[PDB]
């Protein structure tokens, strides 16, 4: 009763009032690829770097499932396949979100939405996070205070499914593609520190042909960033 | 992202842009309770505008009660087009009607612990001669998700009240269907007569010319209007 028109994603969706994880259940669930899980509110979600995700009602929580027929090489960028359809998204509603490599988008700097990538044997599983109507914590924002106004939940659903559908058969045949929306859509030119082991800051001056952070610290040392097990801030 | 507010009935809802039957992958997986498989359209066709769902159930309720499922949805049905100003009607025990054409079909299949209940509305898709939708009857087309979000909110307040009281559904059943007018039974043969009501058990009672007062049990019949 929906009428996707999409190709892959949205063939099958599957929604819950109510469930621990939208990523979860997608990973543990035989679903044909495609297939989209998503939930009015999640009681156990999360995202990258297993950060808690307040997921209360009024927001967009959903996986995709995805088996892409790529080079080894290229699979961890689907990630970038759910940060950029946000972007885009939000574009059509008259919103300009940025995204924080790897996995965040935001909004003049608040955090809008969140995006996740996890396997379970040769299925990936892209789970994305968006505020929309919910409540959010302070220094986050979502569509209902960027634009002042609630807004229907199931247009911003409908939106997002056609543009990563829209993205991700072109990146099954043009998997480098997506970097460059990537780099084009991203906050750059900015001094961040890479938290943890190691740490250290410079300027984040783009992203190479794998999708790593290029920092150039002070000295003029030169580091790429793997994307997955990584924290970063904006100085 | 639907935000269906359903005690049972909507808990899980599961999409397809196409299926060949919601009622055969309802009946075949492994699905909870309350669970509803709607599709844009199913192969084996019911095509695209129309509304097609199967919602699976557990009733635990007495068997003599079970053959009652088939009314909740041709009631609930009955509500949501009175909702949109519709006049529908039932046709005993599994059919709507809008003046004598076929707008909306119920079928119920079950093994038990699981009872499957199909539900197949014409909403704004084309429809085969003698039938009707909704938007033939409204002169416009009319929002699928709407219709979706009005029954399955009418079937989930009939089947919460069903598993404790399993004989109110008989009630809003012969206040909705078509009856004072003459049918034809065909099963073993056929007989004609007056179907003047539904009894206890949901039978439909025939009074023939002769006098001779008959009970249909649905199941290997077919009733058909003169």
């Amino acid at each position: 009763m929906l009428g996707l028109k999409t190709s892959i994603i949205g063939r099958r969706v599957i929604y819950f009032q109510e469930i621990t994880s939208t990523n979860e259940f997608a990973k543990t669930s035989y679903l044909e690829e495609g297939t989209v899980i998503v939930a009015d509110k999640q009681t156990m979600g999360h995202g990258a770097l297993n950060r808690k995700w307040e997921s209360p009602e009024g927001g967009l929580w959903l996986s995709i499932v995805l088996s892409p027929k790529v080079p080894q090489k290229d699979l961890p960028k689907i990630v970038f396949l759910g940060a950029v359809g946000v972007v885009e998204t939000l574009k059509e509603f008259s919103i300009d979100g940025r995204i924080k490599w790897p996995n965040d988008v935001l909004v003049n700097y608040k955090a809008i939405a969140g995006v996740l990538v996890e396997g379970k044997g040769d299925k990936i599983v892209l789970g994305i996070g968006l505020n929309v109507n919910n409540k959010v914590p302070n220094g986050a924002t979502s569509m209902k205070l960027e634009l002042g106004s609630e807004v229907p939940l199931l247009s911003v659903f409908r939106s997002l499914i056609t543009n990563l559908d829209r993205l991700y058969l072109n990146f099954l045949k043009n998997p480098m593609d997506i970097l460059n929306l990537v780099r084009d859509n991203m906050i750059l030119g900015v001094r961040v520190k890479i938290l943890g082991d190691g740490s250290f800051e410079g300027i984040a001056e783009d992203i190479d042909d794998f999708g790593r952070l290029i920092i150039r610290l002070d000295s003029g040392e030169v580091k790429k960033v793997i994307y997955g097990d990584v924290s970063l801030r904006f100085l």
